[PDB]
């Protein structure tokens, strides 16, 4: 066997788009505003001081009040909050982006070097991706029967296949509450 | 067999709201106000220099004196603090969060790789995410009888049928207090 | 085994306090911002005071933090008008139990203001060593032996082998 | 075992040019502007503060609004970005480089000392360079029947050839997406 | 097998009082003060920036000159150091504590996890704090016959009869030049 | 077998001199101008704040434009930078040194206790700088013919004879590109 | 053995006072005169900004100029300068401490867990503080026969004595240079 | 036999001198001038951001350009430098160390636990010092032949001696370039 590959792949990767979900820690800056991108100083990370996304969709933003961001693109939270902004501050520059990848993980697990959870962020994360995240497979890897766990249905991978031949079939992009777990030989 | 659906578990996670209890660090943040939101400087964190929830329920909150918070979600306590701190503010612009989960807690033990309390807090904590969080298991993990304590009964959980055929009816949403116990085999 | 469902801290010697004061940075940081409230918090004393500025000693053992905080406030109202005053504790380091033998990481716990009981000992040691006579662990209290069962706590969720763990408490998990 | 050249390897690394892709976090430096250099302060990271790239190409970056940057290199991005900064800004001085490279990857696993992806950077990755970043090969190595999966399709490389005797003819320059694995004997 | 009280173990951690002794590093709080709080600024630690305490017994501090603390409490130093200020500023508001217990010193050695020096604080430090401390005993801790020295005299100590029989007679106050040798079965 | 002195491996190291490549990050310095040597604050590195040399040879520098480095000597940078910047700023006293050397390389592995990438920089790394630096050869390695790959042509290497009888004639200079292989005993 | 006293050892601690060094690295505090104490600023540590003592047993202090230490006490180094700055500056409030102790070292090596230099310095050293420094012995040394080095004559010294029962005698003060080795048994 | 001191080894440490090499980092402080000291801010450390000492001998340094420092003492750097700043500010107060030890490095290799470079510093570094650096030997080490290279000439050097016995005369001055073997047993 050589090569197998796969540009539909290429596909979901193509118009691949985070949307905030609840608990997420978003990071919103307003250019020339250090009162509202620093309320509590320089030092602390984007993390310690974000803005938690409520279970109810919504963000708390000064001034604005609640701000709907569940389901939503960066771009567009950046377009509602600078919009309503613009009541309390002329001509408002703001950008937001993610402190904190809360709301939306994969579950890698099984004959991996490293177990656990791996958030579903801005990038795209594919089976690729998350094993070689997770450190590569042990030496006891049923590398050739991967279980990826996917909207109600079982999928066979063959990551033996994925490294050893090219077949990029084998890939797929992770989607929030998958499994992929590698189960033992 | 197949990943069979769950009309329990996915509703349980969309309504998951965590409440503060006795113990949690809040962090308090007040716009334009740095003598409130930072008290003692920028630089420590904000559970070195949170507010903490004490055994009757209160948190102490400058001007405002006592806030019950025990038993509420994080915008019902931002709304009870900014109305009270209108007395001594004009139009306050405030935000709550937690800086330490102190209060509640999972015990997840045995044939993990991590043993031991993992939090509650305002991300769902299922038995997928905390097996995960505790590095997965070990080799030899009873993992088709793993014991749930929860409510004063025990249900036996499969992780061998969650990961490697998908069953998501053995997940369990996780609650303050429960125990996940791994046996050996 | 069944299954069932279902405290306050107070100061003693070698406690570090943490003293807050809204819009008096000179008495919240005297040392500045950096340092932790551990190193820059006052120490609670043998005789069971702590020096605080302007009001001199402060008799805080035996104590809560709530009641603290009323003692405090309440004798700087003579030198700054309406203080607003928190105190929580930095180092928790009078009152501590001994969780030791086959648990994965032995030593002091430390008693603090969030209860710690046996089952949150035993994980905060990061669980059992597979030699853990576990049905028989010694719990050491007031000066009486106590016997229980881990194995029925966590295998069977008799929540009637937690205690809440006491200053001084030696839990002791012997080898089988 | 006499060493030689190669035609891939060194027509294309005197040309090597990294090209911005959608993920990676940038980083603008606006001599004498503090205020745009640093709006979250001066603590922090440049990935932490740095602008995020968005799927459909662009990045926001203030007065200026959007600035498409996929496909495009440090370079042409800071001549963009400095002349759309002269409407608002005498005489900008601007400099733009890469906090974070996230968009660009290979992966490199197999019988590698430290298997996991590594980023496409605006440094050359070659084979030589990706084996020497993952700590060089097990004892336990096929390193005669190296696998390179690009562009879908196989090849076999021999770091026996490579790193014992300089063999260049073995080097390639890796590519986002390709594959280098490293089988066992 | 009840357990057994100590005769005057607690009547002497009930009385236990450090002393200052030579190489202790002291940490001297003047509120309104920091020229003389942080005469080296506010980051290096307390320990880094403390006043150390001579051969001789005294300490300088400025404006007051040598003090002499060896032999005496903190609360007792606070006392003098205040007194002597009230020279030099009106109503000094004065904490004296330590930030380096350098003085004085008690060995655990011998089939104890972690053998070394333990400091002698503010904070009694018993056997069992001193065993729990050096992280527990070995597996061939000959742990029923473990030797203190202390005042040129030798005890017999039994661990075994502390921890699994709660005799608390077997715990003993650890002073300055003890040795705690816990020998091999 | 003989211990010697040297000749004309003397000036070669005595003539050392680095040159900058693509990639390097520099860090220039001007006297009185934090605004300039500083641009994005002072607690960030160097190498995170520094300019990074592109691809066609220049790194740009505020007022003076593009600025040509590659292939010239950090004082020769210092020089065309000062000369260039007294146009906007003048008496400029200025420094340039490289914050991170990223251009330049040599490739270490086999049966050291370290394989990888060493870079090469302003100070002359030898063969046995490189060794040491990879943290020793192993219990197993061919110490008597470690293969040094240079410009094409292959030379055998003893460091034996450099350390069991300190033969200096065995060590050479390691030069960007180099490949030095240890074989396995 | 009881535990029969060192009864010079028990006064030799008494007029215990370390002496500088060359290579030392000195910290001198000058009370409101902040460029004096810390002319580097705040952040840097008290080792990496101090004073070096030269290999003549001078070092350089502004102002005064240059100052001889060598031989010294940190109580004598502090009057000197006091004295001398009292030109320059009003009523000068001086300590000085040490930094770094690189001056003045005993050697520990043999059948100890952590064998290497230990520094003299202002505290006592005795081979009961090293061997503990030393994290203790490893099973298979003759703790019955360590060898103490000190002024040229050697003398043979019993951990066993000294640690099961209790013999001070065996203890000794360690000096600049002295040599403690724990055979293999 | 009688135990023998040395015939060379505290007059070669008596009068130790370390000299400035190229690819030293220097560390300049002036009094009174921050922005001299710390022109890149003050919480960078010294080698981050030192003057760098070039192939030709010399650094440059603000006002007075450049500055011949190799094979000068710090002293005699101290005054050159002070006399050409005198030119530029009243009266200098400057102090010159090292941030950096880069140019002159001693090799330890062998049956030594950690083997490496060596920085050549202002402190001596007697083998005796280099083995306890690598904290010490291996328990396989023939550590009564000792071999060290040291200006060509071989020279054998007996560990054995210096620790079991104290002979002083085993143990040497290292000097740059020296080269120290530790032979296997």
């Amino acid at each position: 066997n050589v090569a197998r590959p796969n540009m539909t792949l290429e596909s979901e990767i193509a118009n691949y788009q985070y949307r905030v979900g609840p608990g997420d820690v978003l990071n919103v800056t307003v250019w020339d505003h250090p009162e509202l991108t620093t309320p509590a100083g320089q030092y602390r990370s984007s993390s310690d001081t974000g803005n938690w996304v409520q279970p109810d969709g919504t963000m708390f933003y000064p001034y604005i009040g609640k701000v709907h961001v569940v389901g939503k693109t960066l771009a567009e939270i950046r377009s509602d909050i600078t919009g309503r902004l613009a009541t309390y501050i002329a001509d408002p520059q703001v950008d937001v982006n993610i402190a904190a990848f809360r709301s939306q993980k994969a579950y890698i697990s099984g004959q991996v070097n490293k177990s656990g959870q791996q958030a579903i962020t801005n990038v795209p994360l594919t089976i690729l991706d998350a094993i070689n995240a997770a450190g590569g497979l042990t030496d006891t890897a049923d590398w050739r029967n991967v279980v990826l766990t996917h909207n109600g249905r079982e999928e066979r991978i063959s990551l033996q296949a994925l490294m050893q031949n090219g077949d990029l079939n084998q890939n797929r992009l992770l989607y929030p509450g998958d499994i992929l777990y590698v189960p033992r030989n």
